[PDB]
């Protein structure tokens, strides 16, 4: 799993259950063209995105449907989505975990790569 | 002053100087078209980027671009930019401050909307 | 005004209104001596805590009271309250902004230091 | 394991390993007593602080040793440490994360609790 995804609720202090997340690579043109996407779990994770073997260096970007997540819910929120955008780049053996913390005006994501 | 952008540095615990940031509103035709640009002052904060006039209701995203930022300091941070996305306007006029704080792996973005 | 503090809301994009702040210094005996206190604003700034003669150098704890903030607002926050503890004046006079950014089960703070 | 701690370095893009971390509960005299306490792992976790049948309600403080984490690194950071002050309470089966993300002048935390 060389990438990863986990979304917590900050209001509710839990796994953001459900939410939609699509990931896109950037191609020649400078286009996005779709390249992987899933919900998260229970556990707010969403793993099997892709395999070492299709994640090659390049951009990419994550969009997290933060909007549709908080509409679920009965609450209103200020962002469209929360996307995060970066280089996948082959110096070392490297797993991305993508992780967001959400509130309805606000969001953090922070990137943890490991071994 | 109906949008203002404020940056600050969690690694140095100043503002951000000298950030670049673009925006853009979502056209007719569903494309980013550009809509204001500017840099961040002495203080981190960018006023001036358009006019109650010209602010009308839309789907905007602001991108500060991060990576820049960075660069121009001998960090090799992990996003190209940090992407805030919003529909602007929608119950009449607002006046808008998005906020953002960044670390080389890491940026959180809060709004602040008011009457 | 060498220490101010700033309180957002997320859930609202808001100013922290009428959010106590308890500062204290830490004593000679090593306890927790009351310093100074206040409320934010109708802005979430809380300015006039202190002056430049009495704000020497020590190390400082101010005691943001969230759960009293999330409570008069009929949610359950997790916290008691948000503890920012710092040294001061080490190097010579310094202005401080303490800010917080709150959620009711998560908040982030970062201190802004300038000479 | 009613009680987990996880640390990440929003620098580094990392977890924050060998960080201290102390577990004081509030005594009936208003006092801090020990808890519990450990150092966090290579995938910058602690478990094992406390068992289900010493984890009674009551109010806690986690502290995490922030200062010696960035003195460590070669880094000048702003706060003494991070604290985190709650009030465990039994409705319903519980399991506590207290999540902190760092950066020198900046830090953020949040609760998880889940089933
Ligand atoms: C405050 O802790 C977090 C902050 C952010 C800001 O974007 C995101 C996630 C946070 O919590 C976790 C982050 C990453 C993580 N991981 O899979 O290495 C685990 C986290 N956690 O607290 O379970
Ligand atoms: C973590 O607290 C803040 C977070 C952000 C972005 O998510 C923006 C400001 C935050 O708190 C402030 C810190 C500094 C500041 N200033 O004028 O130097 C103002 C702040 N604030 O509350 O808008």
């Amino acid at each position: 799993c060389p990438l990863m995804v986990k979304v917590l609720d900050a209001v509710r202090g839990s796994p953001a259950i459900n939410v939609a997340v699509h990931v896109f690579r950037k191609a020649a043109d400078d286009t996005w063209e779709p390249f992987a996407s899933g919900k998260t779990s229970e556990s707010g994770e969403l793993h099997g995105l892709t395999t070492e073997e299709e994640f090659v260096e390049g951009i990419y970007k994550v969009e997290i449907d933060t909007k549709s997540y908080w509409k679920a819910l009965g609450i209103s929120p200020f962002h469209e989505h929360a996307e995060v955008v970066f280089t996948a780049n082959d110096s070392g053996p490297r797993r991305y975990t993508i992780a967001a913390l959400l509130s309805p005006y606000s969001y953090s994501t922070t990137a943890v790569v490991t071994n």
